[PDB]
C-alpha cells in the first residue's frame, strides 16, 4: 500500500546523456546509436536568442566546432544536421549503453518521467505531465536544456520530450525528439504566454480509485450522475469534458473496486462542488491529475522492467 | 524555475539490484562487492511471520538454499551470515557495477530516495522522510521488501534503508544496511503502531524558502517572532520544535532570499493560525515537510553526480 509521485528508473537514459558546447553555450545531448540530439539553440548566443535564423547562424558551424563529451571522453562529430527545433550530431562511436528505444509523440494528459541533467551529468528525476496547454511544470535551470523525458516499456524507453524553453510564468517547453515542439511555442525569447491549465479529469478519476485501493474512501457518497451532468460540472471549474473513451480506459479500475465509473464521477462531482472541507486524500489536500488510469494500474501492481 | 518531489538517478543503484530465493519466498537484495544484503525473513514461511526464531530457523539454512539472480546469471553463495535482521550472503564474484558507496544511518526528518523493486527488478523511483515516528511513507507491495534507500554526493551512494514491513496503518518500517530497525519495529507480523507523525518543521520552512525563490511569495507577512514564541505554535500543531541548530542551518536560504529565518516563522505561523484560505504553494494545498534545507539549494542550484 501507499501511493507515490513515481518515476521510471532512470538508469537507461542516465547511459545516454552527454554534453554538448557550441561555442561558450554548453547543453545536454542524448546519445542514441550514433546519433546525439540536443536542441537547435545551442548555437545561439544569448543575444541571437530574441530572433534567431537558425538556418542562417548553422551555415557558420562545422562539426569541429560541436563539442560532444561523453564523461570524460570526447566524441568525434562527423556529421551535423537541423531537423526542425532539433540537431542531429553524428558522431563516429555507437553508444555501447544505447538501450532498446522508441521515439513518441504524447498527448495532453499522458505522464512522463524527467531526468534533468547539467552540462551532461544527471541531477535527478522526477514525474511530469503534458498539460493541456501543451506546457509541462518542471524544475529547470540555466543548462537544463536537452534534457528528456520518457516513459519505459519493460525493456523499451519511449522518449517523448526534451526540454527547450523556460516561459516568463515559471512553466516548461519543449519538443518530442523529431523537434517539433508541443503546442505552439518556440525557441525565440519572445512574447508567448501559456493558455488555460485545465484539470485532466480522467487522472483525477484514476487517482482517486488509487485512493480506495490504498484505504482513503471517506468522499465517497450516495450519488451518481451521467457523462453529460458531470460534464456541466467539469466546465464550471476548468476540468478537460469526460468522454466515453476515458470511461472505458477507466474499467479495469473500475472492476478491481466495485465502484462504477458514474459513481466515482458523482464522488468527484461532489468534491468540486463542495471541497475538502480541510481533509486529504493520499496525503494531498487537492486533487492530484498526473496520475494516469496506467500508472494506477502500474503502481499498484508492481509492473517491472 | 519550478519545484518538484525529486529523487536521485537511481542507475547506480540498479546496477546492485538483484533476486535472492529462500524457499518459496523471492525478495530483492542488494549486491555491494562480493556480499548480497537482503532482509532475514526472506527465510520464513508466511506462518512464520508471527514469531519466529529466526536463528533457529537459520540453521536449516544452507549456501545452497539461497539462491540469487543477477539478472538471467545465477551468483555463487559461498556463505552466509546474519547481522541484526539483515542477511550478508558472500558469494564469489564481485559485482562489477559496484559504486563508491557507504553505508549511513540517517535521523528523523532526513530524505531519501527509494528505488522500488520486485523479483530483483526496478519498478520506480521517489522520494521519501524518515519521519520523527520511525516510519516511512512509502509505496510496496508483495515481494518489495529489500528495496532499498539512498542518496548520492556526487560519486558517493550512501545508503540508508532497506524496506522491511508494512504496518496494518500502511506505513512503513525497515532498517539501515546493518540491519538495526528505524524506531521500535520489529520483523515479527504482531501489535505494533506508530507514534504520531509530527511534521517536520525546518524542512516546511525551507520549503516556503524554496515557494519564494520560485516566485509564490503571497505568504509573506509584516510579522516577525522569536523561537520560544513560535514553538508554541510548532506544538499545539503538531510541529517538531524548531531549535538553533535548525535555525543555523536555514542560514544560507534566509541570505539567498533576504528573508530572517524569523520573519520566515512568523509566516509559518500565520499559515498554521489561518490555514491557507483556498490558495496553494508551489502547487500543493498543504505544508510540504519532506524538503530538507539541503534538497532546497540542490534543486535550486543545479548539483550533478
Ligand atoms: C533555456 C533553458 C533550457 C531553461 O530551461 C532555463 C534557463 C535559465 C533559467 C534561469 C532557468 C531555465
Ligand atoms: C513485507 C513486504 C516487504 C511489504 O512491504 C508488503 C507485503 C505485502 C503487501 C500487500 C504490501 C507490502
Ligand atoms: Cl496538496
Amino acid at each position: 500500500s501507499g501511493f507515490r509521485k513515481m518515476a521510471f528508473p532512470s538508469g537507461k537514459v542516465e547511459g545516454c546523456m552527454v554534453q554538448v558546447t557550441c561555442g561558450t553555450t554548453t547543453l545536454n545531448g542524448l546519445w542514441l546509436d550514433d546519433v546525439v540530439y540536443c536542441p537547435r539553440h545551442v548555437i545561439c548566443t544569448s543575444e541571437d536568442m530574441l530572433n534567431p535564423n537558425y538556418e542562417d547562424l548553422l551555415i557558420r558551424k562545422s562539426n569541429h566546432n560541436f563539442l560532444v563529451q561523453a564523461g570524460n571522453v570526447q566524441l568525434r562529430v562527423i556529421g551535423h544536421s537541423m531537423q526542425n527545433c532539433v540537431l542531429k550530431l553524428k558522431v563516429d562511436t555507437a553508444n555501447p549503453k544505447t538501450p532498446k528505444y522508441k521515439f513518441v509523440r504524447i498527448q495532453p494528459g499522458q505522464t512522463f518521467s524527467v531526468l534533468a541533467c547539467y552540462n551532461g551529468s544527471p541531477s535527478g528525476v522526477y514525474q511530469c505531465a503534458m498539460r493541456p496547454n501543451f506546457t509541462i511544470k518542471g524544475s529547470f535551470l540555466n543548462g537544463s536544456c536537452g534534457s528528456v523525458g520518457f516513459n519505459i516499456d519493460y525493456d523499451c524507453v519511449s522518449f517523448c520530450y526534451m526540454h527547450h524553453m523556460e516561459l516568463p510564468t515559471g512553466v516548461h517547453a519543449g519538443t518530442d525528439l523529431e523537434g517539433n515542439f508541443y503546442g505552439p511555442f518556440v525557441d525565440r525569447q519572445t512574447a508567448q504566454a501559456a493558455g488555460t491549465d485545465t484539470t485532466i479529469t480522467v487522472n483525477v478519476l484514476a487517482w482517486l480509485y488509487a485512493a480506495v485501493i490504498n484505504g482513503d474512501r471517506w468522499f465517497l457518497n450516495r450519488f451518481t450522475t451521467t457523462l453529460n451532468d458531470f460534464n456541466l460540472v467539469a466546465m464550471k471549474y476548468n476540468y478537460e469534458p469526460l468522454t466515453q473513451d476515458h470511461v472505458d480506459i477507466l474499467g479495469p479500475l473500475s472492476a478491481q473496486t466495485g465502484i462504477a465509473v458514474l459513481d466515482m464521477c458523482a464522488s468527484l462531482k461532489e468534491l468540486l462542488q463542495n471541497g475538502m472541507n480541510g481533509r486529504t486524500i493520499l496525503g494531498s489536500a487537492l486533487l492530484e491529475d498526473e496520475f494516469t488510469p496506467f500508472d494506477v494500474v502500474r503502481q499498484c501492481s508492481g509492473v517491472t522492467f
